[PDB]
């Protein structure tokens, strides 16, 4: 266990930067000419879904599920109110969300067209001010995961972890909509890793920071 | 308590007023050309869905999770016949919608080319009588709630608050056609708030008024 | 009783025959030009089988939700073997059909162009041979709420109605590829009634009793 | 039963078959000109998991549902450790994928244009260097069913054989993206005996092996 969770963890987060990618660039690939869809990054969004619930994270994990950067963070902060410690399985996601972006290249990048970019680059057209978006994106799962956690002697009866799955599914849907696209972290930088050009503004990453602090400081109007 | 469902309330359509209208205009955005989609306004039905089940409407709130407007009203008539008073709900809701419109301006605005038309106007083409279309659409979550409140020793066994947020997202898709674009009151009122131009005929909210009258009518036709 | 599962029966069906039309017709109705979408009729197929759910055929009818002819019949047949006595439901089903396309009507007709044709008529191209495919697509739903009727005390543990609304969600999707539109008679009688031509040749009515005949003989090759 | 799992094992696929089939060719049939779509075999996707469902695969067979090939084994495998004998559903399995494949055919390739193709040959454009794909989406479902298998007394509490339906669902989706139409051997082989050109390569058949292989080392990393 001195290790176990982070290599799972390590583990999920890797399928699940090639599924995504395998389905974003998927697109206008043979020596066609352009086509270019929008109903596919929709289908990202419930793939990216079920390969978290496909890891069984019940006891080769904790009560969380796969967890994305921002995601992670966000609920051992407000998991973690007496104290403060828990970290661990933050660094192990990152790590994790590292790897994932290492092997996302594969034959992917040899055959595909000079231009590929494996991801966004500025997002549409808006300055560094156009980040509320994927700040309101980013509480949703957040608070998905949060409210799930909490609410459960009056709520349902037990269904199964795609439930997460798919609220981020489509929390993708409205934030891939023509500007910032790579919701979490993760995603994008390992974007910016490998065949990149850097001028990522993690833009990305200040906002979930407000945003997940904001759902955190939102949950807490609540009981306690 | 005496403020906390209302905000808590006020809260929840907010965000909802704010995803379904990014979903809604996010398309054509760029400096590019038309193109006009058809299969995003039916993302707007799932997402809107979702935001209402990610309210955690356990203690937080009462047995209907977010309710809209005219569904607002249509629970609290049939689950109150002895007596006559529970209009604070209502009130509560339709002031969150207020404030929902408000926060939904943002960047969207700013950066969209001076036609924007956040909403709905005339509704594809048809005088003030194509208006029975959004009827039948409203008693559908109307009698969606009404029946998953009344039967339950007797049903399934539990399963999750997506229930409405799958079938309030078809009722769209069918209202959402090509006429009737906004199905209860809240989404058009704020939407007539900000840039408009007057002429909403609320033909919309005289619609769901008949419609969650017959759903309830309907419904009595049953036990008591 | 001794008439209100009938008309709660003849309740739902007419709905959802407004329901199905609206989204199929809805394509193409301003004073535009072509677009012809694919995207929608598989709405058709869900909304169908919301409209079902939403029912609470729980008291109000009888273990076996909406049931559209083909399948009405062929769970009264296989339900009934040491006798042969249950035709009422069929009588009320079909009865609660016609009455459905009726109301379907409406403002629809009064504002399309000449040529509506609110169905099939000789569905894709095929003579009277190609009518193996909606055989095949009504076993699958009579199947459904077969198997979902008899296999019980080891199958899951409870979830909600939607299960057949989702599966005969997608026959359609599969029926109503490009021939054989109107998988169960209903829905085509009503159509050939107002603004026809006649020549419905009732094919997809000689397919199911083939159909539903074949996944009843299928069934019983199980246990008794 | 000397026979019987086999036999509604080979029922089951049969259908199978003729449902993804019909869904995939379906596209442009009468005498217009080119139109080619992409959601439609991501309709395919989800007809095939509900196709499998909709078996009732309790008493009537196994732990496990419908089964293919890659999967029939890779579940067989890692069930059994202590010893080394469970290939009996395997040769069923296969059996049955054969008649699937062969009433597959019907009126769909008498009205064919000369070209059909029933499927894939080369799929996209990549030697046979690009096969890495199809192995990580082989191992998806085989892990979903593994996983599914395993973690019980702590998950979630009873829902439907939906769960793979959906999953296997979305592998195709992101499989069939441009290359590697035909995810398991089956799928291909009865495409490949009827109206072909033989130089399928198997390729796809090569992959599951270490992508089952592959799955399986990876569940024995946690307990035993």
């Amino acid at each position: 266990l001195f290790w176990r969770a982070v290599v799972a963890e390590f583990l999920a987060t890797t399928l699940f930067v090639f599924i995504s990618i395998g389905s974003a660039l998927g697109f206008k690939y043979p020596v066609g000419n352009n086509q270019t869809a929008v109903q596919d990054n929709v289908k990202v969004s419930l793939a990216f879904g079920l390969s978290i619930a496909t890891l069984a994270q019940s006891v080769g994990h904790i009560s969380g599920a796969h967890l994305n950067p921002a995601v992670t963070l966000g609920l051992l902060l407000s998991c973690q109110i007496s104290i403060f410690r828990a970290l661990m399985y933050i660094i192990a996601q990152c790590v994790g969300a590292i790897v994932a972006t290492a092997i996302l290249s594969g034959i992917t990048s040899s055959l595909t067209g000079n231009s590929l970019g494996r991801n966004d680059l500025a997002d549409g057209v808006n300055s560094g001010q156009g980040l509320g978006i994927e700040i309101i994106g980013t509480l949703q799962l957040v608070l998905c995961v949060l409210a799930t956690t909490d609410r459960r002697r009056r709520d349902l009866g037990g269904s199964a972890p795609l439930a997460i799955g798919l609220s981020v599914a489509l929390g993708h849907l409205l934030a891939i909509d023509y500007t910032g696209c790579g919701i979490n972290p993760a995603r994008s930088f390992g974007s910016a890793v490998i065949t990149h050009n850097f001028s990522n503004h993690w833009i990305f990453w200040v906002g979930p920071f407000i945003g997940g602090a904001l759902a955190v400081l939102i949950y807490d109007f609540i009981l306690a």
